[PDB]
């Protein structure tokens, strides 16, 4: 017949962190799609509803945003010491293209949960009640992610009271550890944990300039004239303040070797970031919610693209966690000094717990872990349908 | 336990026309949700991922647009001469509200298909191969919709080569008939099928002013200086042309009693619409595709909000079909006159087949049917999950 029925493909549609994706077990895919290739790419384009000239994904599982135009394959890992191989495809909205070159750290959370819903983890590793350490081989980039997935009654504990910025409703916390994570080069491009940063016409300030997550210039709130508790309204409305921060950011860029000249910074607004830190202090948000000093290890405020950020940027959260873990940095010192392999920092809209491990050898630091918390949940499970001739 | 597992609710996620919705059988809903009420509303808010302050529906089935924030309940009809009752809930994105007062004609297409996937139609009515006449009681507004759903092998024929504007991929055609469809009042507010419309400083033109679908002023292309084949670029770049059309539109508004004064039209830009018609003629689109005169019954071009529309507005498509069916209107005459209970018209980007039936009694016309074609397909089927405490 000219128009056979659609194919039904077992799938699970999950929220993983602040993204949605359609998840497949490798064995559930059509035979032609069980290796990488054009069939697989076509299949996922079609599941998602791409390429779409209307840019709306009305005819597929996509939501017409980068956060909602994603497919994931999990399989039992061939890689020693791992439970699952995790492959992530970013489906272009308007072009026929599936990009396999990246990772989605948000969908990693979903990979750990799905590994268990999918039956891909050795049951010797799954408690009746507790935590399952799901060992994920990120197959796109060749790196390990450990997802500590809570379990009740032998099944993933999905529900709970853990809040994640950008996730409307609270759910159960899944802690992720990115092992040996990888603008490359030295963690401390100046070779020092703290430098005297000269900012022409502004001052000379202590600063930690760190390349971890994202190149970031950190300074002490107090020294640059801030309390560390400031919210967006008291900064983002004063161009004089904002211009001053940019001067510090440019000075650090120069000192970090990210630009050769200060005018080069006009056209390099994304990195480095600029943030200021302080020891903990009670403060209230713009919303009205109180954060007590006892509840946090330090305060951090960061600017992105010339404005104070409302919470914290993802890669900058990694820079904080990394800097906190390395004793002697301004972030470490703000958090109390000594060992700080996990810290909870207060940002304008709430608090965030991050962590890191790092080691030293001939002055030279290596980051061995990035640690963060996210959540995941199943939205729908069953089968996706596509036309059989579409791939 | 403090956080029980999510509930799994049997559901089907379908595209119906140019919308997506989550479809339920009434019997599959939790007991508390099998009558209208707060539980049901909460359930659907939660399935969709509302209310969402981020306006992104990352934590639900919604797509954060009005077209993708919809839930549907079908049940076996209690209403004599009907197969299913069809209830549609529009879920607000940012407020906790489900609106049950409207219909979605696009999701009607999905209602007819789902009625069959859901097993809700008497099998005496379903062929092995042919068409199933699904008789839908639109429970929100109290009206009948007949969906002619194609069937192969005793199952809905979903796939096919029928194109619908706003639907990325072709699928099988489902013809819908809206029985006794219902700015109300007379179909012809002037009492005439054609009037002499005086447009100050522009001219006096034949016009059909019809209230069906939407109040529309129709004129003959030739008389107002157009060929009827014009595309957007040759009109939408000339303010003098656009101002002239608006004068005609205002003249018709006045004559239709929709405004008391011409200045009132400055703040009433949505109705009436203004369109011009012509007998069929070959033309090429901006894309480059040729439409032959033999393939169409007439040409129609409409303006909305002061600009030539790229195809045709939904409610204006109904006005065309209705006017075509009523012998003596300019639309009927453009289409060849006589009986025209279905017509295919050529618009700037393609062609559209619409239909109507109407009857006359003491000069007074009543529309008994609106007929149009759409398509539907299942995107995913199985179960949605929500937290059990969410509703
Ligand atoms: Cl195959
Ligand atoms: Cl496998
Ligand atoms: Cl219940
Ligand atoms: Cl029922
Ligand atoms: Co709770
Ligand atoms: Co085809």
């Amino acid at each position: 017949m000219a128009h056979p029925p659609q194919i039904r493909i077992p799938a699970t549609y999950l929220r993983g962190g602040t993204s949605k994706g359609v998840f497949f077990r490798l064995e559930d895919l059509p035979e032609s799609c069980r290796v990488p290739g054009e069939a697989r790419d076509r299949l996922f384009m079609r599941v998602i509803g791409s390429p779409d000239p209307y840019a709306a994904h009305i005819d597929g599982m996509g939501g017409a945003t980068s956060s909602t135009s994603k497919c994931v394959i999990l399989s039992k890992s061939s890689q020693p010491g791992h439970d699952v191989d995790y492959l992530y495809g970013q489906v272009s909205i308007d072009k026929p293209f599936v990009d396999w070159s990246g990772n989605c750290g948000n969908l990693s959370t979903g990979a750990g949960a799905f590994a268990l819903h999918a039956g891909l983890v050795d049951p010797a590793r799954i408690p009746e009640d507790g935590i399952c350490e799901v060992r994920i081989w990120q197959a796109n980039i060749g790196k390990t992610i450990i997802a500590h997935v809570p379990v009740s009654g032998g099944q993933v504990q999905e529900t709970g009271d853990f809040e994640l910025d950008g996730v409307t409703f609270p759910a159960a916390e899944i802690v992720l550890e990115f092992l040996d994570p990888s603008d490359g080069g030295a963690i401390f491009p100046t070779g020092n944990l703290v430098d005297d940063l000269e900012v022409p016409g502004v001052g000379t300030f202590k600063a930690t300039m760190i390349n971890a997550g994202i190149p970031t210039v950190f300074v002490n709130a107090e020294e640059i004239g801030y309390r560390g508790t400031e919210l967006r309204e008291e900064i983002n409305g004063d161009p004089q303040q904002l211009a001053r921060f940019e001067r510090i950011r440019v000075a650090g860029a120069l000192r970090m070797g990210l630009i050769k000249t200060p005018e080069e910074a006009a056209t390099r607004q994304h990195t480095p970031k600029i943030a200021f830190v302080a020891p903990p202090r009670d403060y209230r948000t713009a919303s009205g919610k109180l954060v007590a000093a006892g509840d946090i290890d330090l305060l951090v405020r960061a600017l992105s693209m010339g404005k104070l950020h409302h919470a914290m940027m993802g890669t900058a959260a990694v820079a904080i966690g990394t800097a906190a873990a390395i004793p002697g940095t301004l972030v470490n010192l703000a958090a109390g000094g000594g060992e700080r392999s996990a810290v909870r920092f207060g940002h304008p809209s709430g608090t965030l717990r991050v962590g890191a491990e790092a080691s030293q050898a001939n002055g030279e630091w290596t980051v061995t872990k990035a640690i963060m918390s996210r959540s995941a949940r199943i939205l729908m499970e069953g089968w996706v349908r596509v036309p059989g001739d579409a791939f």
